[PDB]
Formats: structure tokens, C-alpha cells, sequence
């Protein structure tokens, strides 16, 4: 278990916890009385849970391999307010694509260091999860954009009620 | 709902998330193969969940009152390694006493600003939880110290097996 | 399906059966009336079953790929008596680390020969099993050493009763 | 997600649908009143379903990755009549070995283009399925050949009744 | 508990494990795609389990009597390929008759050394098992020979399908 | 049914009842408020029941064979106080080894007088029971000695709590 | 946790135990054969239980806060005989009003010392209980007085039968 992979795993834990923090902020923004889109609030709060779970899986694996988990400061999310539903879904896609690239980079490192356990771990618990999530978010964005292109406020409500719940 | 309370609530959210992060680190330290005290790992990981839940309750209340949740960077835990079981339980007590003082300070602010909803919220969901937790930790510390004063390694194992599980 | 992989698979079957044989000997040593640690006996006898199952999985796969299973003499375990619980757990760790290296070597061979079925088979049924087992054994060794460092006989009994069962 | 992989996935979809079509023809040939081997009819019709399902899985994955599914003409099966049970089982083996080589070729392309999601997708849902199927068909062919070498008509009936059902 | 019986028990353990190994090889031979007689594969793999269980019973008894289990190298089976079903059943009968003679020899030794516990142990758990097994194998051989004398390939298939399952 | 066997059976009944009486005394010694090891009390009281049951089985058999049961005075146990747990377990082992030798002596007599019913009766209901019991007691003694060698009082308590119950 | 509150809590424990003692005496007075009002006996004996439970809650809280429970002599009840049902209900009201004032005094002390946990504890588990109990007793007294104003003996019986049970 290389020191390079150990360090990269610790960095990835930080990224997952940062993503979880971002989703917490996204969720509570949509919970504001002047935003008030409960389906959107719950969608992002569920994702905050999923990202924290990813971090925890990485930490468990780090220990299983004999690495040392090391934690760093968690930067606050990039925005304090998240705009409209399409703005937020776009931000979420950018976040997930960034996480996915970090997963692919760690996979490449594991491949270069001949670490098939790491490569399998990522494929089995992260890579497909990310692909499916990015696809779902893409589908959501297309639906939201189609709706708000017709009528902004109306479309946002309809999406929250009939897709997100 | 005063701007002073709003800001103090945001600070308290940060403190709860910092505490949760500290407990995550405590837990995964005890999960190391060269530490290997599963009851201790689970005790602290459960507390990480409890503190995150406290933060979420505070955020929900902030929105219910019409305040704006604002997130700040989360500082990393104060240690990378947490020593022996008594060392870790002492650190946890210091953390909880600090959180409890922050709760009491916010309560005093609510009292001074004639905010009975805030004062009730804290009493009902935080103050007694903290008192009970601090008492439990005190009981644990007394038991651990009594055990390791007799025989260090043996005592730690016995405590983990027979109290924490 | 290369002749190199076919031969390597046959060698790995031999290694798994040798490991199973070693665990049989470890188990029955702890079953002696002058050793008498039933939790340890059962721990190793369970591992003897697990290793034989690994061999059988390899043999089934060999046939699925159209290879020919070839069996060789099984060398007896390296010791007739296995010392104390920490001695035995150390021996078990050395055994598992050796098996794990053999798995990684076969994986490297499959990778070099562009055999993704072999590589997937090993990752899915062996690599993670080994990582988890080595971690469990590491945890056990740390606990045993902590216990016997305090009081040898007492510690061994406590570990057998309260961890292994 | 490379244009090379996208195109190769579309080609593989065509191959799976072609295989499904071939199995449809094999099945209905054995359903003829002058052939009349129901176990064989059902064996091949089940495989027609399995291959169509493989195509559908590939199409779902193509969309998940953001590729564009493109369909081409489906060539008719290579024969209109499929001979005896051993003739048909031989044809099926040639078909499956060809599909398996196409899977391995796509895997090699994914490997060269550093696409671990594709490589995992194929390993998890296709590669082992193919190995198991080819082994089953090999077993069937050996049994059929052993039977028809003794007595042709008799052997075919016995195989259909007692192996295929 | 005599040193002569102790040594003889250790030898018998080796013989049972050798027999188990032989049955493993017999089973996986019949699992080959170019042999493909599943009822035969399962018959021998079940016997591999039975012989290992006999070894384990002997080891448990050795410890109950205060003897020391000592393990020796396990010789590989006498063949790499096992021919036709009648060839394999003949080999199995020769193996069982050899094991049975070893049991009778140990019984004679126990009798000469006035060891009624050993004599009872063998009678109760081994002697009748062996007689019944040898009879079953004899019945199988008669049926197989009757079948292959009529038509070789056909007969082997019929026996595997209708007797062994 | 020989007069020699009849007399020997009556002697063996006396020995079993003497053993039962000894176990009654052992049990009630450990029930004293100044000894107070309930797991030990119950272990020996259970054995008192087992030995009385052995006597009753012998008496039933005596009558089945047409012998005349004749009872003699039952000597009191050899001690009034039984020391520590290891002292008592040693005494119990000496008792069981003595009973076992008496069983073997009666078996030898039955063998010399060509009494296969007696020999079977002893093997089936006594000989293996004794071997298993002596092994269990040996295991207990090893555990107790290992424990009290570390710390006397502590070890006795741990054994009673965690092994005997 | 102030020394003033600690002492006041200990005083309140004494008051609750004194009240429980008074209710024990009230109950057993109504159990006399020359008083014989079972509904009244049970009413007061239930209250004796309730007051002891209040004391126990206070003691648990004292320990949770890190205070030291200190016990003082318990003065006997103020009467040996309790007169008629209205006399006893009046005495009970005077007792409860006195306890309630003690609770309010402790609450005022907690308020002055900025102890929101104490204030919440009292409000949540004592203050409303007392208000409800005093109201119930007031209702009872009004009913009893209305009844005995009509006919003394008759009224007491009717109240005991139809209100208290």
C-alpha cells in the first residue's frame, strides 16, 4: 500500500466531505421560507448523506489497508446562496464531475502502482454510483431547463412537485 | 429574531460540525489495526452522528425563525492521533464541556434578547442531552482510570469489551 | 486462456490447500487439553474451511476457462506446535500475507496477458477477502499483545473468551 | 467517454442483437414438427432473451455515459436450417466465442483509453456470463457427441429429455 | 493410550486426507468440459467432504485421548486423469478397500493393546460407513458395467442422469 | 452371566455412588459463603447427578441380565474441604481416571469371560462418556492453572464467570 | 453547577421524602378498621409513591450535574391521626402548596444563578405535575365539603366509593 495512494485517499476523503458540506448548504438554501422547494431541499440533503457515506467507506478502506487517515480543514461551500433550481442543479453537476475526475485520477494512480484492490474498490463502490448520479442530474437539468424556458416560477414548482416529490 | 442570535446560531452550527468531525477522527483512530478497540471506535462514530444531527436541528430552527444559515470553513480536529482510551475520553469531555458552554452562552444571549422560543429550543433538545452525555463520559473516564491504574493494556481491553461492547 | 495462467492457477490451488492444512494443524493444536483455547481452535478451523473453499473456487474457474486442474503433493505445515496465541496469530498473518502476495502475482500475470476475466475473478472473490482477513488478524494481534503484555496467561484467556468466543 | 468507445459499444449492441436473432432462428427450427426437440427449442429461445437483455444493458450504459445509441441493419442468421443437435450446439459455441472475443476487444479498447467504468461494466455483467455460458455449451456438446456416437436419433432424444428438459 | 495407537491414528488421518484429496481430483476431472458428467463430479466431491470429516473425527478423538496430532505431507492422487466412469468407480473401490483395511488394522492393534474405546470409536463411526459405501460403489460398478457393455457413451450418460442425478 | 461379572458390576455401582457422593460434597463446598463460586458448585452438582445416573444404568442392566443387585456401605468423600478451584479440578480428574480404570477392568473381565453384551453396554454408555469428561476436565484444569498462575483470586473468579457460568 | 443550587436540591430531596412519609401515614390511617376508607387509603399511598419518585428524580439529576447528594434526618409527619376526609384533603393541599413554593423558590435561585438546565428540569418534571395535583385536590375538597355539608358519614362514603374508588 503506497504512500502515494495513502495520501491520495486522504485527499479524496476531504473532497467527499467538502461535497457533503456543499450539499448540506444547497439543501438548507432550498428550505428557506423565501425559496421553499421541499423536493429540492430533500434531494440535496440526501446527497449530503451519500457523500459522507462515501468518505466513511474510504476511511474504512484506508484502515483495512493499514494506511493512516489524516484529516484537513474542510473548506466552506463555494456559494452562500444557490439561485434557482437550474442554477443549483448545474452547480451540483460541476461538483459531481469534479469528484468523478478525482476518482478517475486515483484509479489511474492505483493502476500505475499495480494496486488491484484499490482499483476494484473504486470501481465497485464509487465509479458506477457517480456515472448513475451524473446521468440522473443531467436528466433533471434537461427537465428543469425545458420547464423554466416555458415559464420560470411555474416550471420550478412543477418540477419540484412532480419529479422530486 | 435578532441578528445577534442569527449569527450566534451560525457559530454554534460550526461548533457542532467541528465536534462531529473530531468524533469522526477519534472513531477512525480506534479503528486502526494498531489500536483496534471496536467498542471505542463505535462510541465515537455514534457521537459523530449525534453532533451532525444537532447541527441539522439548529439549521432547521434557523430557517423556521427566518434566519439565514451561513457556513464557514470547518477546522480539522486538534489531534491526528488520540493516545489511549483515557486520553481520548478526556479529550471528549473537554469537547463536550466546550459545546455545553457555547449552548449556555447562546441561552444567555436569547435570555437577554427576550427570545423564549430560542431558550425553549435549546433546553428541550440540547441542554439535557449535554448534561447526560457529560455524565456518561465522566462515568466512563472513572471506570477507565480505575482499570488502567491496575493494568494498562488489560484494563483498556476489559473496558472496551464489557462497557462499550 | 494462457498456459502461464493455467499453471499459476494450479500453483495457487496448491497454496490454498497448504494454507487450509496449516489452519487444520493450528486449530487442533489449540484443541489440545494442555492448550485448551476453544475460541482459538474454532477461529483456525473456520479458516481451514475458508481456504479449502478458495481452492475449490479456483478449481471451478480453471474448468470454466478450459484449463486442466493438476494437483501436487501438499507439504505439511511448517510447525507441529504453535506456541502461544500471539505466536499463532503472527504465523497466521505471515501465511495470509504470503497468500495475498501470490494473488497479486497472479493478478499481475493476468494483467500482462490481457486476461480481464481472471483479473475480475481474483478481485471479486479473493483480493478484498484477503484485505479484510489481514485487517482482522492485525486487530487480533494488537489486542492479544496488549493483553499478554499485562499478564500472559490471564490475557490469553480473556482474549479467547471475550473476542473469539 | 471516447468516440472510439461510443462507436465500439454501438457495434457490440448490433452483435448482441444479431446473436439474439440467431437464437430466435435456432429455437424455432427445433420447434418444427419434423425436428421436434422442445428442450432444444426452449434452450435457444432463452438465449435469444439473454442476448437481447445484453443489448439493452449496453444501450442503458451508453446513455448513462452520454453516448448516442445508433442502430444499424441486423443481418439475418447465417443458416435457415440448423441440422442436428450437435450441429446447432457447435454453431452456438462459435457464436458465443465470437461475442466473447468482441467483449475482450472492447475491454482492451477501454483499457487503452483509461476507461475503468467501461472495463468494470463489462467484467461485472458480461465477461463471467460468457465464460459460464461457453462452459455450459461445451458440457452440452460433449454430452451430445457422446450420445450420438452411440446411436444418433436415440441420443438426441435422451439429451433433450434428460438434460434440457 | 499407547504410543503405537497414537502413531497409527496419525497415519490413518493422513490416509483419510489423501483419500479426500483423491476424491477432489476425481470430482474436478468429471467437471471438465470434455468429460462433463455432473452426477459423477458431485458423487466424488461429496466423498471428498466425507473423507475430510473422517480425518477431523480422528483428530478430535486423538485429542480427547491425550494424543498429539502430527501431520505429514499429503501425497498427490495417483492419477491426473481418471478415464471413464467404470475406470473411476474401480479406482474408488480400490481406495475404499484400502482405507477399510487400514481401519481393520488399527482395530486389530487396539484389540491387541486392550483399548476398547478405540475399538468402539472405529466400529461406531467408521466400520459400518465403509461397508455401506463399498456396497454402494459395488452396486454402481455393476450398473455402469452393464450399461457400457451395451453402449459405452450412451450407458455413461444414462447412469449419470438416472442414478447419480 | 457370570458370578464374577455380577460381583464386579455390584462393585462398580458402589464406585459410581461413591463418586456421586464426592461430587455432592465438592458442590456444596463451592456453595459456602466463604468460597462462593456458583459455576463450580453447579459443575460438581451436575456431575453428582451424572454419576448417580450411571449407577442406576448399571443396576438396570444387572437386573436385565438376571443378576442380583447388592449394595454396600458408601464411604464418605476423601476430604471435607476441597481447597481452590485447581485443587478441586485435580481431585475430580483423579476420581474420573479411577472410575475409568474400573470400567476398563470390568471390560477386560467381560472380554475374558466372552460377554459381548457387557462389553457393548460399557462401550456404548460409559467409555466414551468418561473419555469426553476427562478431556473437558483437563481443558478446565489447563485454563484454571493458566489463570491462577497470573493472579490467583482474580483468575478463579474469571474462570467461574466466563467458562462455568 | 453552584453550591447554592446543590444545597437547595438536597433540601428539596428532604422535603419530597418528608412528603412521601406524610402520605404513607395518611394512607395507613385510612386503612384502620375504625376509619376504613379504602379509596382514600389508596389515593394517599399512590401519592407517597409519587413523592418518593420525585426525590429519586432529583437525586439522579444531582448526580448528573456532578453535585453530591447529602441526606438528612426525615422528620415524622405532623399528625398521628388525620381526622375526616376533608381534614386530610386540607392537610394534603397545605403540603402540596408548600412543596410547590419550595419548587418555585429553587426555580428562582436557578434563574438568579443563570442555570437553565435546572430551570428546565423543574418545569418539565415538577411544576406542571404540582399544578395538576393541586387542582385535583381542590376539586376533591370541593366535592367532599359539598357532600359532608349535606350528611357527614354518608357523604364521606359516597365520595370514597364514587370518586376515589
Amino acid at each position: 500500500y503506497s504512500t502515494e495512494v495513502e495520501a491520495a485517499v486522504n485527499r479524496l476523503v476531504n473532497l467527499y466531505l467538502r461535497a457533503s458540506y456543499t450539499y448540506l448548504s444547497l439543501g438548507f438554501y432550498f428550505d428557506r421560507d423565501d425559496v421553499a422547494l421541499e423536493g429540492v431541499c430533500h434531494f440535496f440533503r440526501e446527497l449530503a448523506e451519500e457523500k459522507r457515506e462515501g468518505a466513511e467507506r474510504l476511511l474504512k478502506m484506508q484502515n483495512q489497508r493499514g494506511g493512516r487517515a489524516l484529516f484537513q480543514d474542510l473548506q466552506k461551500p463555494s456559494q452562500d446562496e444557490w439561485g434557482t433550481t437550474p442554477d443549483a442543479m448545474k452547480a451540483a453537476i460541476v461538483l459531481e464531475k469534479s469528484l468523478n475526475q478525482a476518482l478517475l485520477d486515483l484509479h489511474a494512480l492505483g493502476s500505475a502502482q499495480a494496486d488491484p484492490h484499490l482499483c476494484d474498490f473504486l470501481e465497485s463502490h464509487f465509479l458506477d454510483e457517480e456515472v448513475k448520479l451524473i446521468k440522473k442530474m443531467g436528466d433533471h437539468l434537461t427537465n428543469i431547463q425545458r420547464l423554466v424556458g416555458s415559464q420560470a416560477g411555474l416550471g420550478e414548482y412543477l418540477f419540484e412537485r412532480l419529479t422530486l416529490k
